[PDB]
């Protein structure tokens, strides 16, 4: 059985242990910022940032037809300073391709090129998008499950606790084929739940990076942070 | 499109909306107390209680083949006394035919009579189960996805926090046939999720009624409390 694991209770700048893209930075307080915070500590529009585990996690095999079991925890939270114009755009947890390079960013989170559904792109991931775009659903936010595609096959409303953390669970059982969500604000003791059947052999190489995608707005301060405070990730491949 | 839906925040004793059985009671102070509570404060082995929403639910229709979905949150608490003899039994949210009365209490939870899987109970539940009976995984406690059977298809261990208040959210989506269930400790952040695969109409009848049933031991002192605070249930048959 291969198993593969990895537990930050906060970040320490210059870690070999994360592969950081684009705008993404490790604070001296240990915080994970996916997207650019300016001088003046206003989030600045405009940015995309990534962070990738440095090491492939092994997901399935084509050889025995087995297929792993993984769960991911973190912490993130978002500050939207500004009333208008409306904030953008989220950030996303994402198994793809390894090596891969930052996408397009605003709407595409930094994973995708455009919004169509493409077996290319190789990739699953749930969103916690701020920002409505036309093959998105009128309620912003929301988690959504993507599935090679920013066309989510699954979405569901969640209202933001402005600047407060939340805590976030994702597991995916291979035997069942279901990738479930949580989302919970210690703050207000709100809780929220999504889940989706998702054969990943169908979607996913092999071999996957697995990361943290965040990306501001288009327009001159759509924007929003886009902290991660933790981040901890466990995968079993049977055999 | 027929829709069900009921919230208590709190109850109300004398509620003619809540059929109690066995030894549910509704405290002065607004909660329910699925198993009984001694005069000393302590809670009593060799009981069983539920409580059943007034109303039957139409959760499919064999005209049309629909399904509905639902969503049930509910907050409790188990406070566990003793060293020994070790605590029991748990509780269970559940769905089942219409007009039922409690069934075999103790690791049965009220709502079984022996361990075998029998089409004939039409039960679906998702029991917080305390106590390891031979059916039982050796993890106590441990959350449990019960189809018609106390022999779960599933099973999730979680560590309790004795005495502390735990929320639930339980959601059922008809399109994908997914039961997801959360429970989270608001007192530790703990957050734990389960979720299987369960076709209602392979197992429900087309309507029914929807309860909360806790047991505590058959030896002396084998119990613990099955406080509830809050309950609420959404049903959405589509049409
Ligand atoms: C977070 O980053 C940390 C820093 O990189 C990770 O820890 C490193 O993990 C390396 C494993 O990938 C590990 O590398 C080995 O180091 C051995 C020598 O160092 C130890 O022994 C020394 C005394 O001899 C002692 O002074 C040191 O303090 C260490 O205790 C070395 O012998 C190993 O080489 C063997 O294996 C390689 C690979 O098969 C062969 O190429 C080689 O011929 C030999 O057979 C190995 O060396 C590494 O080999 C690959 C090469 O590219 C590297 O340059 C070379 O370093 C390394 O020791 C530790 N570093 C420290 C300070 O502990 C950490 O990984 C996790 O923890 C480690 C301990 C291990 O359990 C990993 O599996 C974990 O993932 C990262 N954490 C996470 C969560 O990613
Ligand atoms: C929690 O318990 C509460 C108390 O039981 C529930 O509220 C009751 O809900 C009853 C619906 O099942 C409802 O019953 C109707 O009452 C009508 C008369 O009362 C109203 O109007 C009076 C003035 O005329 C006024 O003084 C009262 O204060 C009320 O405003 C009555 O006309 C209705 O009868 C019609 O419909 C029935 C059924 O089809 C026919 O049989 C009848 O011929 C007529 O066509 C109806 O009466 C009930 O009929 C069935 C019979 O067995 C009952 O004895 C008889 O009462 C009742 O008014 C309220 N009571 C109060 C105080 O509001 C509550 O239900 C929820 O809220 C209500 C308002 C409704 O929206 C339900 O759908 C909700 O579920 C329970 N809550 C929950 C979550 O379960
Ligand atoms: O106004 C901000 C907005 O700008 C464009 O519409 C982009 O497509 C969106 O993703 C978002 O960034
Ligand atoms: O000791 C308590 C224990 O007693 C018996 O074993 C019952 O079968 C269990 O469900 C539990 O009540
Ligand atoms: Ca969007
Ligand atoms: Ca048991
Ligand atoms: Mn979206
Ligand atoms: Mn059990």
């Amino acid at each position: 059985v291969e198993t593969i694991s990895f537990s930050f209770s906060e970040f320490e700048p210059g870690n070999d242990n994360l592969t950081l893209q684009g705008a993404a930075l490790i604070t001296q307080s240990g915080v994970l910022q996916l997207t650019k915070i300016n001088q003046n500590g206003m989030p600045a529009w405009d940015s995309t940032g990534r962070t990738l585990y440095a090491k492939p996690v092994h997901i399935w095999d084509m050889t025995t037809g087995t297929v792993a079991s993984f769960e991911t925890r973190f912490s993130f939270s978002i500050e939207q300073p500004y009333t208008r114009p409306l904030p953008a755009d989220g950030l996303v947890f994402f198994m793809g391709p390894t090596k891969s390079k930052p996408a397009q960013g605003y709407g595409y989170l930094g994973i995708f090129n455009n919004s169509k559904q493409d077996n290319s792109y190789q990739t699953l991931g749930v969103e916690f998008d701020t920002f409505s775009n036309p093959w998105d659903p009128p309620q912003v936010p929301h988690i959504g499950i993507d599935v090679n595609s920013i066309r989510s096959i699954k979405t569901q409303p969640f209202q933001l606790d402005n600047g407060q953390v939340a805590n976030v669970v994702i597991k995916y059982d291979a035997s069942s084929k279901i990738l479930h969500a949580v989302l919970v604000y210690p703050s207000s003791g709100a809780i929220y739940t999504i889940a989706e059947i998702v054969d990943v052999k169908q979607v996913l190489p092999e071999w996957v990076d697995v990361g943290l995608s965040g990306a501001t707005g288009a327009q001159r301060d759509a924007a929003e942070t886009h902290d991660v405070y933790s981040w901890s990730f466990q995968a079993s491949l049977p055999e």
